[PDB]
């Protein structure tokens, strides 16, 4: 059995060999292919890429952030993770036409869509309990009562809420599958920077699976990663080629110290990555 | 280059050699695999499976039916296509708790989610003009002014309307990609019947790509079919083994004999499947 990270590196290799130049919103040139898929096993190991360090703290904290349904970047920032603070900037909002929102109000982003889909958004601190659909809980509920179900889906794509979001979601929708008391999850990313995003993303949805598996008495199965626009920045082509020569160190293991029963009851301390020996850069 | 149909056949061979036993809502039973993806070229050919005839008449009519925005099964019925009549009977409706809903009203399904996403659904006779988000037209629009856009998406999965639907959409969402004048599309299908279903879908969406290509002045590129729960029904196991031995016939070529302006003014007469040579059924 070949190391799982080989699929990821292979996808990069494929972008180079078969990709074409495609400009991004800012006009910057990239190399991309449309439609890709990788399967990462979650059995006795976590797919936290080793050919380059992954910002785990960001991964773990941000997820917990989505689970709380938070749409205030400040709440995530106070944890040491600033990856969302940019979009919560005062002047940033004004240019988007949200001069009325306070600093931190990201809009109906991931958190909101996950637990209040369809609800009427307003303030990053309004009451939404009872409003909209709680896809997350519903997904968990379905895993238990009807594991054969083929509708275990959590969609963050809300055409209606798009104009109110700081930026459209990258993770359009994810699906969960149950068979032989094993939990698998496929994720649909409409776009992914193979060098910066994808690795962070793989972790996120792999971690989420572990959680829901743990809460539902199941064993993590596979994490399928489906991409829409798989790209690489043209200027990063050289560094990437160097990375593509690194040999993947065996994947780390994820351990949940205490036992949890509800999803919202997970805390940063509950987890711990062991044996993460990534390459320096 | 090899015959594109091999992608499909290959996936069936895989599902047979690795698909694990799994049941459905009816508890029927089928071999299943979670997470599959196939690429189909749309260049100077149309992926209309040849190792087994496809209900083209049905595909073409059903699509126009979606575009129209119709949610009445009687519409597709009155064409020689009753595939949606079953879920629109006086019995099936009551079964689901829609005594009020009159025969035919399939609820807020594809046509609705495609031209009026979000709009509060009343009934198949209500006027939804100027309501919800016209995803279809918006996609067309973006492809024309900003082809590099990585958000070109058409999502038919609306958690808020799922309960009001005669059945959850098998085609969660689709994303369009444009590069080098070539238009490509990817479909996310949560559940797929390899026997009679996937072949039909591969066609439905390939056609959608061609149509949108024509009105945007782009040439057909690739159609990436991504499956979630890919399965082969236990009984279909035999009928398929024979098909796997049938040599694939060169894919036909769609022909749009007429210059169509907008997506709405399209007709079944406008198309022609040239040299389509299936296999004995
Ligand atoms: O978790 C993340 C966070 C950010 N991005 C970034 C990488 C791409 O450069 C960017 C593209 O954004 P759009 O141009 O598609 O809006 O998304 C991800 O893919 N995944």
């Amino acid at each position: 059995p070949p190391h799982g990270e080989l699929q990821y590196l292979g996808q990069i290799q494929h972008i180079l060999r078969c990709g074409v130049r495609k400009d991004d919103r800012t006009g910057t040139g990239t190399l991309s292919v449309f439609g890709m898929q990788a399967r990462y096993s979650l059995r006795d190991e976590f797919p936290l890429l080793t050919t380059k360090r992954v910002f785990w703290k960001g991964v773990l904290e941000e997820l917990l952030w989505f689970i709380k349904g938070s749409t205030n970047a400040k709440e995530l920032s106070s944890k040491g993770v600033k990856i969302w603070d940019a979009n919560g900037s005062r002047d940033f909002l004004d240019s988007l036409g949200f001069s009325t929102r306070e600093e931190g109000d990201l809009g109906p982003v991931y958190g909101f869509q996950w637990r209040h889909f369809g609800a009427e958004y307003r303030d990053m601190e309004s009451d939404y309990s009872g409003q909209g659909v709680d896809q997350l809980q519903k997904v968990i509920d379905t895993i238990k009562t009807n594991p054969d179900d083929r509708r275990i889906i959590m969609c963050a794509w809300n055409p209606r809420d798009l104009p109110l979001m700081a930026l459209p979601p990258c993770h359009a929708l994810c699906q969960f599958y149950v068979v032989n008391s094993e939990l698998s999850c496929q994720l649909y990313q409409r776009s992914g920077d193979m060098g910066l995003g994808v690795p962070f993303n793989i972790a996120s949805y792999a971690l989420l699976t572990y959680m829901i598996a743990h809460i539902t008495g199941l064993k993590p199965g596979d994490f399928i990663h489906t991409l829409g626009d798989a790209h690489i920045y043209l200027n990063h082509i050289e560094p990437l080629k160097i990375q593509l020569q690194r040999e993947p160190r065996p994947f780390p293991k994820l351990r949940i110290l205490r036992k949890v029963e509800k999803i919202d009851d997970f805390k940063a301390e509950d987890f711990q990555i062991e044996g993460y020996n990534p390459h320096p850069t």
